[PDB]
């Protein structure tokens, strides 16, 4: 069991958010869109490439377009963490 799985990845969205894009969240809710947090589509796309990075993965094209929550992205490297597997 990987307990506590969600926490880390909005934990480590925070973080990149904040070390790589210069953006303060601070309390981050899953539910809240991407653009309600000021992130444009732009801003997705360099998030969801560091994210690709720090874990190995590759989230193709037509799955970033898709985006529109928090909850999105946590469950995007979430599949392609457990298919790395």
């Amino acid at each position: 069991h990987h307990h506590m799985e969600r926490k880390k990845l909005i934990a480590k969205f925070v973080e990149i958010a904040s070390e790589k894009m210069g953006k303060d969240l601070e309390t981050v809710d899953e539910e809240n869109t991407f653009k309600e947090l000021g992130f444009d589509s732009i801003d997705v796309i360099d998030l969801v490439m560091f994210f690709e990075d720090e874990f190995a993965l590759r989230i193709e094209d037509e799955e970033i377009s898709k985006i529109r929550k928090v909850k999105d992205l946590i469950d995007i490297v979430i599949k392609k963490l457990e298919e790395i597997d």
